[PDB]
């Protein structure tokens, strides 16, 4: 039911950390100009971002709240 990831066989979805604080996720089916799922997590105040890129179109990033 819920829409997750980008269907249609194999797809490339990678995420990057903007400003080493904010998390941005980019998901594309393949054409990169038809159906894309983009998510944005506004992390910056007392929040840390961790990303892992396989350089193969597959990357996973997560935002974790960090406190003093």
């Amino acid at each position: 039911g819920p829409d997750r990831t980008c269907p249609a066989g194999q797809t490339y979805d990678r995420s990057v950390c903007y400003k080493y604080n904010t998390i941005r996720r980019f998901c594309v089916a393949n054409p990169r100009s038809n159906r894309e799922d983009i998510k944005n997590t506004p992390c910056r105040a007392d929040e840390i971002c961790v990303q892992r890129n396989l350089s193969n179109g597959k990357s996973f990033a997560q935002c974790i709240e960090l406190v003093k």
